[PDB]
């Protein structure tokens, strides 16, 4: 008998008490009714309906205790919340007796938001019994009420067939516009004859139809009711009543005009944007362009057998319904079936005559495009013009060195462009000399080499801009690989007659910091500039003698609070931010975590607002302004910051914003639920926990600017204890004192902080725009804020750091 020759491994503070006193006990009406009233007046709970109290109200757990038994010890991490069911409990604040609970009190009531440690201890008097819940199980069933609830309610918004044109975003935005309403037997849902303006939606139950007093037919689970109801008025057509218990999901037409706009001309708007993004041309004009086209275009019926256009100032024409037939003189050239369209040709060249004839084959609906209604959207007659002005500008507005500059800058700039022609082999670029023009190619293709080829570029591709900002060989070489290819060009000598000195710095600075691939060994440290986490260390890179800064994490802090998955999506996102108010990665390094960035000079917003005091209009615009470009930025690459403070803002050597610190940011998919943030800045839905997403930064947005105006915080300001805080943000009133005197501020502040964020400046389908429309920025020029070319309210005389 051998044995084996290897080896075999071995395996390896509240809850735990809680757990000696829990029983099982069966909930009589007498328990339910006490939970229900109980939780109607608790924090969190007060705003949910029946239905979702009720499911709250069964998770809870019956908890015995003799007289004289722990409940709860002072200083211990929290992590229940109770409702005495009988018996008496003390409370000993520093062992010191202050009140006495009994039947229908409550405690506990912060370890249902956050990990808080006690304040007292509650000690059990006589023999009693207690009704409890743990955090996890209480934000756990919150998340799975709200989720189920949104995921249900887009189930049949899908299955609605007049929200089938919204699109992904619009229709999310719509679900939360849904509200819940109970009907029991008996109840009328709508009346026939009333100007109704709500949807409904059968989840669960029956409901019978009357046409007249006269029963038509009988409506099961996911039959629906009053679409026509939300784009006109009309009476309702029949009286609908529930034949058993039913509950209904229901939008309202005023809540979806506020959330939505106006609905006919949102799905008009997508269905003439597809429509016209199928032509090459209309692909490059904005969504603005396209939105402005199909709400100025002309719609028309026509029998069948007409002669729509024949030999009329229509440019472009779209089929909505039906077919037709297109000829050129008597030669068919093709059907257009719904969807389809046709006039690229007449488009593009706003003088030629119209050659062809179009004919409907059945009754049909078409939408025109007029000469006035492209001039119109375009802003002059010169529709030639204007279209390859666009054309270069969509090209343009891709790239960093471009994308920021006035709107006065960008057009002086495509004007400047001038045309040259090469024959096939002529070297347009020649590696190692120094260039001063940038190119984009008009006609053709071309051949990048080195050295042996590497890539290959064509019609609308762009090379060379580096001659723009500095003087350098040329690392790669231009082949002409084609056929007489055009490019259009713009010199140096140009470009610097635009830029003025404060953005060319920017760009000058910027594009450099890629080209200097560092190495750890290669940096000096020369100061420290921050601590924790960890530290942030000036470094000096010895070869180029650019300056960074060096974040320094700790393994060892990161594996502490389970941070593994929370700093490899961190790295994501602060790599991938490529804004000029945002901070800008180089690149990273490990042993430690190490983050290398640009060195930011010019102090934390924190300390700046504090050396200015009150801000004025113009100051606050600026640097509000400034976080709303950066928030908005991150929003449309589905990122929620969720931790916006003037903490995390730096001022650089110019007084304009660096937004810096993502380790509360998160690539949003759905609901977030997490509870994250500094507790003074966070939204009322993150405390509630039923669902948030970049929404939050928005009310943040709000503290920020009541900080910069009035001076204090909002809610909690004189507060520490964390739920007198969130109190104070749920249920607290809003004031503003009586030196501002600004009732456009006072609005936007308004707004900003509405505790629902469906009423909420910036939180529809415009997003920004309605903020940045707003009359509190009506002198304000966003154009030169990208741009540079607002004087800022600080800029700091030499470096400043903490």
């Amino acid at each position: 008998g051998m044995r084996c020759n290897e080896k075999k491994k071995a395996i390896f503070g509240e809850d735990t008490l809680m757990e000696d006193h829990l029983q099982l006990r069966e909930k009589l009406s007498e328990d339910i009714e006490m939970i229900k009233a109980s939780l109607k007046n608790n924090l969190v709970c007060s705003t949910l309906n029946d239905n979702e109290i009720l499911t709250l109200s069964n998770y809870m757990q019956f908890f015995v205790f003799k007289g004289g038994d722990l409940v709860i010890k002072q200083g211990e991490k929290g992590s229940y919340f109770f409702i005495i069911n009988s018996g008496k409990f003390d409370v000993y604040v520093n062992d010191k007796k202050v009140k006495s609970m009994g039947k229908g009190s409550s405690f506990g009531e912060a370890a249902l938001i956050h990990n808080t440690q006690r304040s007292a201890t509650i000690m059990a008097e006589t023999d009693g019994t207690l009704w409890g819940v743990q955090r996890s199980t209480f934000r756990a069933t919150l998340k799975q009420l709200s989720n189920r609830n949104f995921n249900e309610n887009r189930s049949f918004i899908d299955s609605v067939s007049v929200f089938d044109m919204l699109t992904e975003a619009q229709k999310n935005m719509i679900t939360n516009a849904c509200v819940i309403q109970m009907f029991k037997p008996g109840e009328t849902i709508v009346k026939q004859g009333d100007y109704g303006d709500v949807l409904f939606i059968l989840k669960e139950g029956k409901a019978t139809v009357f046409i007249n007093d006269k029963e038509i037919r009988v409506l099961n689970k996911g039959s629906y009711f009053g679409e026509r109801a939300l784009l006109y008025d009309e009476p309702r057509s029949a009286t609908i009543i529930a034949k058993e218990p039913t509950a209904c999901a229901s939008i309202c037409r005023k809540l979806l005009n506020i959330v939505l706009g106006n609905l006919q001309v949102v799905l008009f708007r997508n269905i003439m944007t597809e429509a016209l993004q199928q032509s090459e041309i209309f692909r490059q004009f904005s969504a603005e362009q396209l939105n402005d086209l199909a709400d100025t275009a002309i719609v028309r019926d026509y029998p069948a057998n007409y002669h729509i256009l024949h030999k009329k100032s229509v440019k472009y024409l779209i089929v909505l319904e039906g077919k037709v037939e297109l000829f050129l003189d008597d030669e068919s050239i093709g059907i257009l079936t719904r969807g389809k369209s046709f006039g690229d040709q007449y488009v593009l060249n706003q003088k030629q005559k119209f050659r062809h004839t179009v004919k409907s084959l059945d009754v049909c609906k078409i939408a025109l495009i007029t000469e006035s209604c492209l001039a119109d959207c375009l802003g002059d007659n010169n529709i030639d013009a204007s279209i390859d002005h666009n054309n270069k500008k969509s090209i343009i507005k891709k790239m960093y060195i471009f994308r920021y500059l006035s709107e006065q800058q960008c057009n002086l700039l495509i004007e400047a462009f001038r045309t040259t022609r090469y024959e096939e082999g002529d070297y347009i670029i020649q590696e190692g000399e120094v260039g001063s023009r940038f190119y984009i190619i008009k006609n053709g293709e071309v051949e990048v080499t080195k050295n042996k080829r590497l890539r290959t570029l064509g019609k609308n591709d762009y090379f060379g801009e580096r001659a723009l900002l500095y003087d350098e060989p040329r690392t790669a070489s231009i082949i002409s690989k084609a056929t007489s290819v055009e490019c259009w060009f713009v010199d140096k000598s140009v470009f610097l007659q635009i830029i003025q000195g404060p953005m060319l710095t920017h760009l000058e600075e910027r594009i450099k910091m890629q080209d200097t691939k560092v190495e750890m060994h290669e940096l000096e440290t020369e100061r420290i500039i921050g601590r924790g986490f960890g530290t942030v260390k000036l470094v000096h890179h010895k070869p180029t003698q650019i300056r960074y800064a060096l974040k320094c994490v700790s393994k060892r802090s990161i594996i502490s609070l389970n941070q593994q998955n929370n700093i490899k999506l961190e790295r994501e996102i602060t790599a991938e931010n490529d804004h000029p108010f945002i901070i800008r990665l180089v690149r990273t390094f490990k042993d430690c975590f190490y983050f290398l960035t640009e060195l930011v000079t010019g102090g934390e917003l924190y300390d700046a607002i504090r050396k200015l005091g009150l801000l004025s209009k113009p100051q606050a615009q600026f640097y509000l302004g400034s976080i709303i470009l950066a928030i908005e930025y991150l929003h449309e690459r589905n990122i929620v910051y969720r931790d916006l403070k003037p903490e995390n803002i730096l001022l650089d050597k110019q007084g304009y914003v660096k937004l810096i610190d993502f380790g509360c940011a998160k690539k949003i998919q759905g609901r977030a639920y997490t509870l994250v943030g500094t507790p003074h800045y966070m939204a009322p839905e993150v405390i509630l926990g039923k669902g948030y997403g970049c929404t939050v930064d928005i009310w943040a947005l709000g503290v920020c600017l009541y900080e910069f105006i009035c001076g204090p915080l909002p809610f909690g300001n004189d507060q520490e204890d964390q739920l007198e805080i969130f109190r104070d943000i749920l249920t607290g009133q809003l004031t503003f004192p009586d030196y501002v005197s600004d009732q456009d501020s006072i609005n936007l502040m308004k707004r900003l902080l509405c505790r629902l964020p469906q009423g909420r400046i910036g939180c529809s389908i415009n997003g920004f725009k309605d903020i940045k429309e707003h009359a509190f920025f009506g002198n304000f020029n966003w154009d030169k804020l990208a741009g540079r070319l607002l004087e800022p309210p600080l800029v700091s005389k030499g470096e400043t750091y903490a």
